[PDB]
């Protein structure tokens, strides 16, 4: 089965952080998969003191396509229940800084958080076995090392950036690291001479857009910057050391004042107040990169938007999607986009579904993971499945 | 004559940044005074893309006692301009982001910088010679270095943590360091004996207060958060890492969300949406306080008022006032807070007369240095000099 690592820790003063994920799988879910999670995941579903979370919100349920599970749906699988002491130890060794500790959670080894987990996997006999993989919705070198010494693979698995309503849902699945330590590179190098992809980064943003685009190109800010939820893993771990205050720094060094246009992430704590930048207010981020010559970024999905528009656009975070901006030619740009939406991003709900699990599990060919990919989005080499999807859908 | 370093790198964006201390330092002169600046601050005052600055405006000068110079009020006085590509240099070296290039400014010798202020400060010949001391207005162990060698000592020298109109002016004035490294507990313990203060905290706090209190203890947070400005030097340097969003994760450890007030810093680019925090919007930082049970800051100058109003206080950067907070019985703390208040901090406008200046430049007895600031302020050994000022002042 499956192998599914939902950590319990609330690093973000949040309980049960990963909720969705946890409906996401259980809705979809075909056989019994081991939950390695915490007790809060469990009793969030009947606490009255958090439903206006958003994870029941018929909205955000009907987006990501899940409905809340029942006492049968919980049944089916099996669950493995993390403590909140080494939480509470871990805390300590880092000075009582949560954003410290989750830094660490991400990027090192824990011994105690091995311990731990290797405690709960032969906490029965028999679990370890059926393990086929593990999922791991963030980077956990503790996890990963865990993994080695039994010979388990660590599938990282995230949501993507491009995302419904804007766009079709897609989703991250990488060996080695979701978000950081990518191998969206190094699969990439290993079949970029397959590539001759007869399209322009505009017709590969067209096949994925699911909107009417804004499409007001008459009115533009020199440079646009894109802030991003100052406490996601993107800005703790893998962010360079830059953060939302030091990229604005950062673009003041180049622009006046005047020539700036500043879009806040909807989802943070914090907005712009109306003194100094002109505060961006568009409905979407697709239309505000469109009223700017050039986007300033540290590893947030709207800088993949903005390579998909033509914009030129400076990434100074590490992100799946980088090396794409890298790129010198023209057309060597539109074939490592095309490869990075058709190959490495996976159609969303597939990477919940089982029987698409097992299949990259067995480490396909990059022609038959895109074969796959286009069957699910239209629901014969690489190059013109893609060229013929592009021709076709269009 | 005096040394004033204010250096014109923009780390946050802004040309000049120090400005406001070259204007109350050119209002204030009796003698020619040595400026080591550079040539933004000279060419702002006639700059007509620029007179929207906080500088500027009316209601700033005469709450920090100056006026806008004229050509006369520059000419008593020697200039010495650095240049701006070593800045440019400077950021090349710390992957471009002007908040680490800034934190390396603060913290780290910088060999150019010095070579550059060496060669200035014999640019022509006596200048050197006539300097009496330096004055920063941050920490600088380039500038710390340069004065080591040459044999000067270096007055750090900042607008102090109580200001008016809320409170009488205050300025730091320190040889080791101003916010960071500084002295203010190893000048007490060397002469916590002699301080028998027969008063409460809040009388210390009533003395300083220029206004009547708000005082509405009634109605109340068991927990306030202090946010401060994102990337001034306090929270660059002197955090321990920590920062406004790491902060609130700290108290949400502690505390459910509706338990926590939250105060930003009316100086931020940043406010906090109506979401998920009881946001604070209490006139002044007083009336914020007074609502909360206890509160939790980084390094905030509020801190220190919520130290003087009697709160359970939790600081978690170095700060000059943190010692006062360590202390355990009621008394010790009194006794410190006294010695900080009366003797560490200075009447504002003292910092910027160069009598007083030459005075403590003597490193005169703490029971003169604290006969000299109750002197200005109400225009016989120590604990009784306090003792009588609060005594008479009530
Ligand atoms: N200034 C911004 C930033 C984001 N968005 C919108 O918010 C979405 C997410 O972009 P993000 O910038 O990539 O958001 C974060 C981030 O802040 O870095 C937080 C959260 O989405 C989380 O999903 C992580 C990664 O998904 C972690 O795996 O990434 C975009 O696709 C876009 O719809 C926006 O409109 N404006
Ligand atoms: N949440 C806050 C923070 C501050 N203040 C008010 O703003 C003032 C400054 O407090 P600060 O928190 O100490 O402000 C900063 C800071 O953000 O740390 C920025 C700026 O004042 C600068 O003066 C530095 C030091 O003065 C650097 O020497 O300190 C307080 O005295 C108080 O009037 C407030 O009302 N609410």
């Amino acid at each position: 089965g499956l192998a599914v690592f939902l950590p319990p820790y609330p690093f973000r003063g949040l309980k049960a952080p990963y909720l969705w994920m946890f409906y996401k799988y259980l809705h979809c879910a075909t056989d019994s998969i081991l939950f390695i999670t915490g007790e809060d995941y469990l009793s969030v579903t009947d606490d009255e003191a958090q439903r206006a979370r958003w994870e029941f919100d018929p909205a955000s349920m009907a987006s990501l396509g899940y409905e809340l599970p029942n006492a049968q749906s919980m049944a089916c699988h099996e669950y493995l229940t993390l403590d909140n002491a080494f939480y509470e130890t871990l805390l300590s060794r880092h000075h009582h800084d949560p954003i410290k500790s989750f830094s660490a959670f991400l990027t090192e080894r824990i011994p105690d958080l091995e311990t731990e987990l290797h405690a709960l996997l032969d906490s029965k006999k028999g679990i370890i076995d059926q393990i086929d993989t593990f999922i791991s919705i963030c980077n956990c070198p503790s996890l990963e090392h865990v993994a080695r010494t039994l010979g388990k693979e660590v599938m990282h698995i995230e949501i993507g950036p491009l995302r419904a309503p804007m766009y079709r849902n897609t989703a991250y699945l990488d060996f080695a690291g979701v978000n950081g330590g990518t191998e969206a590179s190094a699969r990439y190098e290993k079949c970029q001479a397959e590539f001759d992809i007869k399209a322009s980064l505009g017709d590969l943003h067209n096949y994925f857009l699911e909107v009417l685009p804004p499409a007001e190109a008459a009115t533009h800010s020199a440079a646009g910057v894109v802030l991003q939820v100052e406490d996601n893993s993107n800005l703790i771990a893998y962010n360079h050391d830059f953060t939302n205050i030091s990229l604005l720094s950062y673009v003041r060094q180049r622009y006046e004042k005047e020539d700036i246009l500043v879009r806040a992430h909807p989802g943070s704590l914090f907005r712009l107040r109306d003194d100094v930048f002109t505060i961006d207010d568009s409905a979407n981020s697709l239309a505000f990169i469109n009223q700017c010559n050039e986007v300033f970024t540290i590893n947030s999905s709207v800088g993949l938007e903005a390579i998909l528009t033509g914009k030129k656009t400076t990434v100074l975070g590490d992100c799946s999607y980088a090396f794409i901006n890298e790129l010198a030619g023209a057309s060597a740009t539109v074939n490592a986009a095309a490869f990075y939406l058709f190959s490495y991003l996976v159609p969303f709900d597939l990477v919940f579904n089982q029987e698409y699990l097992k299949f990259r599990l067995g480490h396909p060919e990059e022609r038959e993971i895109v074969g796959k990919h286009i069957e699910f989005y239209s629901a014969h080499s690489l190059s013109s499945l893609i060229n013929e999807a592009i021709s076709l859908e269009h």
